[PDB]
C-alpha cells in the first residue's frame, strides 16, 4: 500500500530494531502499560506489575516483547502481500485473548514511541511517515480480519 519507497524506509529502520529486539520490544510494552494501563489486564503475568521499576525487572514481559516484535517484523517484511502471516494474529488476538482493534492503535502509538525515542537521528521525518502508514496498514488488515471472524466486538 505504501510505495516501494516508503516500504524501504520501513525496512530501514526495521534493521535498527534487528540489532536489539528484545530491548526493543521491552520498551513498547512499558510505552503501552504505561500510556493505556487498561491493556496491561489483558496479561496474565503482568497484570501485577505496579511500576515502571517491575516491568524493566521483568524477565517474562522482555520475552514477550522479543515474541511480539518478532512476529511484527515478519509482517512488515512481506510488504502488504502479508495476509497469510497476519491470519493467524487476527485469529488468536480476535478469539482467544479478546484484544480490540483500538488497542492496536494504542500498540502501533508505542511502537512509534519507542524508535522516535532510541533513534531520533534515524527516524526523521520521512522514515516516521513511512512507519505510521506501514502500522495503519496493518491495523486495517487486522480490522478487515475481525470483521470477518466476525468481531469488532
Ligand atoms: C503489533 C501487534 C501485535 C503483535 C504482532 C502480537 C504478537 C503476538 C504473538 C506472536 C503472540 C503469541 C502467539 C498468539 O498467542 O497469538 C501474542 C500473544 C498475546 N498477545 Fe499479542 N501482539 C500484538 C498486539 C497485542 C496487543 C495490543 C495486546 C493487548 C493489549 C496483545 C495481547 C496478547 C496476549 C494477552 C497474548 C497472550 C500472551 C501470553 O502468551 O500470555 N497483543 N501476541
Amino acid at each position: 500500500g505504501l510505495s516501494d519507497g516508503e516500504w524501504q524506509l520501513v525496512l530501514n529502520v526495521w534493521g535498527k530494531v534487528e540489532a536489539d529486539v528484545a530491548g526493543h520490544g521491552q520498551e513498547v510494552l512499558i510505552r503501552l502499560f504505561k500510556g493505556h494501563p487498561e491493556t496491561l489486564e489483558k496479561f496474565d503475568k503482568f497484570k501485577h506489575l505496579k511500576s515502571e521499576d517491575e516491568m524493566k525487572a521483568s524477565e517474562d514481559l522482555k520475552k514477550h516483547g522479543n515474541t511480539t516484535l518478532t512476529a511484527l517484523g515478519g509482517i512488515l517484511k512481506k510488504k502488504g502481500h502479508h495476509e497469510a502471516e497476519l491470519t493467524p494474529l487476527a485469529q488468536s488476538h480476535a478469539t482467544k485473548h479478546k484484544i480490540p482493534v483500538k488497542y492496536l492503535e494504542f500498540i502501533s502509538e508505542a511502537i512509534i514511541q519507542v524508535l522516535q525515542s532510541k533513534h531520533p537521528g534515524d527516524f526523521g521525518a520521512d522514515a516516521q511517515g513511512a512507519m505510521s502508514k506501514a502500522l495503519e496498514l496493518f491495523r486495517n488488515d487486522m480490522a478487515a480480519k475481525y470483521k470477518e471472524l466476525g468481531f469488532q466486538g
